[PDB]
């Protein structure tokens, strides 16, 4: 890791993405993204730009490697889709499991 | 728990009604299971008793599987959260430097 401290938990950004997909995808999924950041404490060579380039790439990478059950990453809109899919599969398993017998 | 996992089905092309759901599914569909756990027919199971049970577990068995965050994110989250985190880091620079010059 190194000299990078973890920024204290902050308010999540309001973003106006181009499309309705993103705007809504992001509405449903922001709880999945990091609420706080990993940055390098200020000194004399700290240009906003170097500071953010780092922070963005550490924060993300560290978020990437965190472990979690597949479920805590599931929205309502996922459950609707999953149980649609997994239904019609059992359905296939069914006729099959009785086609014989 | 007595059930047995069958073999891998084809994940289907499902046209939901809306644009958001169709676009979503196309990108996320590889995230939901492709083979199912079921209680093989001794006798007593009618469709419902079966499919609703088969569904019941498969998901509750999926849910609890441990993965990683990065492993779950699609092309979109990747590109979407970098944009999220850029803003959040900009706010940290202004918090950070603000105090740095007192």
């Amino acid at each position: 890791l190194g000299g990078y401290v973890l920024g204290s938990a902050m308010s999540r950004p309001i973003i106006h993405f181009g499309s309705d997909y993103e705007d809504r995808y992001y509405r449903e999924n922001m709880h999945r993204y990091p609420n706080q950041v990993y940055y390098r404490p200020m000194d004399e060579y700290s240009n906003q730009n170097n500071f953010v380039h780092d922070c963005v790439n550490i924060t993300i990478k560290q978020h990437t490697v965190t472990t979690t059950t597949k479920g805590e990453n599931f929205t309502e809109t996922d459950v609707k889709m999953m149980e649609r899919v997994v239904e019609q599969m059992c359905i296939t398993q069914y006729e099959r499991e009785s086609q014989a017998y």
